[PDB]
C-alpha cells in the first residue's frame, strides 16, 4: 500500500510503498478514504505535541474509510495517510447514511474536543461562552456544540472576513480579537471561554464573569496569575482529548449526545479539501489563517 | 453636501457638491451611514433595470441614516450615495436597537424580496426549495427566511468554496450548479425554486416536482416551453419588488413577518465593506462572483 511517512522531525513526508497492515485479534484494516488534519499532526511533525510519537510513522489520526462494506470514523494514533489501516474494532464510530467521507473526517476530533471541554467546564444552558478561531475546524464545531447545549456564543477570529460563518451557525455577536473585549463588557462577562490561542491568557481572565472558567484548549499563536482567579472564584482547565479517549464511560456521554446530531443539528464544516498526492500542501494550509473549516485529504 | 452622480448611463460615477435636500410635508431628510447596493443599481447604470431612471441621478435605493437621534432604514428611489436624502416618513423602516449600520443596509430588499417572492409562490412549511446563489445578498436572507418558515432548503452556488455559508445558515443540503440535478432527483423534485440566474430556466423547471412554483427572480447571467408546464401542473412566476411596494396590506404582513426576526433568527449577512470614496470599487464588487453576502457603503 501506498503512504507518506515522516522519518524525521522537522523533516519532509515522502511518499512511499509499505506492506498491507496486518489486523490483530480485535481489528479490522479499512480502507481509507479521507483523513482530517489536525494541529496537533503540525505539532508531531517538529516534536512539540503533548504525545512524543518516534519517527519514523505516518501522519494522520482522525481516518475515515470502509470495512466489509459500511463507512466508520475512527481515532488512531497513527498511520491515517495510507490506503489502509488497522482499527480496533471498539474504536470505529458509527455514521449516519449517506454522510459524506469528508464531512466525517471533520467530525471525531473537533466535536468530541468542543463537547468535552465544554462539559468538563460544566456548561450550563443560558451561559455565555467565547469561542475563539471560531471559524476554524474546532471554533465552527464548538459554535454548534454550544448552541446545541443551549449556550450563548460570543465568537471571535483574527480577520474580519471569517465572521461571517460563526455568526451564521448560530453565534449571538461576531468580532475580530482586537474587539473582544468590548464585546465582552456589552454581555456582562463570559461565564466560558475556549481558549485556543494561549497568548492572551491573562487578557481572557480578565473578561469573566464570577464564577467563570476558562479552558485552556490550545497554545497555537503565557502563566496565569493565581489571584485574579481568587477575586472572581474563576477557573482555569488544562485540557488535552487523548488521555480522555481511554474513558468509556466519557466517550460514551459524549457520544451519546453527538451521534443523534451528527448530520443534523451538528454538521461539520469541511474546509480546504487536497488530494492524496497535495499531503504536504494540506499541511501547509492548517497554518494558513486564511483557510476556514477542516483540512481535508481526500483518497 | 457631497453625492456620488451618474450623469451618463455606462458613464462613470461623479463625486460631487449638490444642495441639501429638501423635505416636502410628510417627509424628513435622514443622515446617511450605510447604502446597501443590489444588483439593480448595476442594471440601472447601463439602462436595463425593469424601471428606466433618467440621469443625472444619485445611485443607491437602500439607505440606513439618523433622524433626530432614531436611525432608520429605507427604500428610496434615488439619493442614496449622498449625505443626506428626503425620505416620506411612512417607508420609514423601524429598527432593532443596537442593529449596526452596515447590517441594516443588507436588510430591506433581500428579506422583503425573499419573503414575498415565497409568499407569492404559497410556500408552505415543509415544502423544499431550491435557492440559487444562496452566497449572496439575496441568496444568504432567502435561505433564512425560508428557514423561519419551515421549508426544507437546498442551497447552490457556482463556487465550491461559497457553500458552507449557505449550509451554514440552515441549508439541509448544498451544492454547486453543476451538481443541482443530482440533489435535486435525491430530493424526489423541488416545490420550489427561486430563479435568479435566468439562463438555465428550462433546466430549472425540470428540477420541479408535481404542482412545483418557479419565481423568476432574476437573469443575472430564455423562453419557457409552455407544455412542460402543463404535464406536472407547475407554475412560473415572474417578480419585481418595486410595484409590490406600493402595497400597504403586503408590505404591512412582510414587515409583520420581518421584522420581530430582525436580529434575532434573521440576521443579513454583510459582505464587503467600502469607505464612502470607494463607490466604484463597491459597484465592481456586485459583479465580483468570489464576493458572498451584501455589498455595502459606508459614510
Ligand atoms: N487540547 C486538545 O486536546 C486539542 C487542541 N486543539 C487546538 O486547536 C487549535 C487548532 O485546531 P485545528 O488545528 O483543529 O484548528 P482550526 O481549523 O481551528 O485552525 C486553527 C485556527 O486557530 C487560530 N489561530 C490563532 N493564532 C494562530 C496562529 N498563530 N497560527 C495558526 N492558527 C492560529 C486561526 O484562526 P483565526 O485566524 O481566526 O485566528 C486558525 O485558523 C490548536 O491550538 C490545537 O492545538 C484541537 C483539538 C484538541
Ligand atoms: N426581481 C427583483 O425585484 C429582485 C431581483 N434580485 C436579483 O438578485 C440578483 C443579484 O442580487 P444582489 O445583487 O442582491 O445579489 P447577491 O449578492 O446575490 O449577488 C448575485 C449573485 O448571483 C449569482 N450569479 C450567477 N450568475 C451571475 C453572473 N453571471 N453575474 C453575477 N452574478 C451571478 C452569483 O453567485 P454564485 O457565484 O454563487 O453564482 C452572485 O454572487 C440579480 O439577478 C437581481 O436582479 C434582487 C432583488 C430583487
Amino acid at each position: 500500500m501506498k503512504a507518506w511517512v515522516l522519518k524525521r522531525l522537522g523533516g519532509p513526508l515522502e511518499l512511499v510503498d509499505l506492506p498491507e497492515p496486518e489486523a490483530e485479534e480485535g481489528e479490522v484494516v479499512l480502507r481509507v478514504e479521507a483523513v482530517g488534519l489536525n494541529f496537533a499532526d503540525h505539532l508531531m511533525r517538529l516534536g512539540a505535541y503533548l504525545t512524543r510519537l518516534h519517527p519514523p510513522f505516518i501522519p494522520g489520526m482522525e481516518v475515515v474509510g470502509v470495512v466489509e462494506g459500511r463507512r466508520y470514523a475512527a481515532l488512531v494514533p497513527q498511520g491515517g495517510l495510507a490506503e489502509r489501516v488497522a482499527v480496533p474494532k471498539g474504536a470505529l464510530l458509527p455514521l449516519p447514511e449517506g454522510l459524506s467521507p469528508e464531512e466525517a473526517a471533520a467530525f471525531p476530533v473537533s466535536f468530541l474536543t468542543a463537547y468535552l471541554a465544554l462539559k468538563r467546564a460544566q456548561a450550563r444552558p443560558g451561559e455565555k461562552v467565547l469561542v475563539q478561531a471560531a471559524a476554524g475546524a474546532l471554533g465552527t464545531a464548538a459554535v454548534q456544540v454550544a448552541r446545541a447545549m443551549g449556550l450563548r456564543v460570543l465568537a471571535a477570529a483574527s480577520r474580519p472576513e471569517k465572521l461571517a460563518l460563526p455568526l451564521a451557525l448560530g453565534a449571538e455577536e461576531a468580532a475580530t480579537y482586537a474587539e473582544v473585549p468590548e464585546r465582552a463588557k456589552a454581555w456582562g462577562g463570559l461565564d466560558l471561554v475556549l481558549e485556543v490561542r494561549g497568548k492572551e491568557v491573562e487578557e481572557s481572565l480578565g473578561l469573566l464573569a464570577h464564577g467563570g472558567r476558562l479552558v485552556y484548549i490550545g497554545a497555537a499563536e503565557a502563566p496565569i496569575p493565581p489571584l485574579r482567579l481568587m477575586r472572581r472564584n474563576l477557573a482555569v482547565l488544562g485540557f488535552w482529548l487523548t488521555p480522555l479517549l481511554r474513558e468509556g464511560a466519557l466517550v460514551e456521554e459524549a457520544l451519546g449526545f453527538l451521534l443523534p446530531r451528527l448530520g443534523r443539528e451538528l454538521r461539520p464544516v469541511v474546509g480546504p479539501v487536497f488530494p492524496f498526492a497535495e499531503a504536504e500542501a494540506a499541511f501547509r494550509a492548517l497554518l494558513d489563517r486564511g483557510h476556514t473549516g477542516k483540512v481535508v485529504v481526500r483518497l
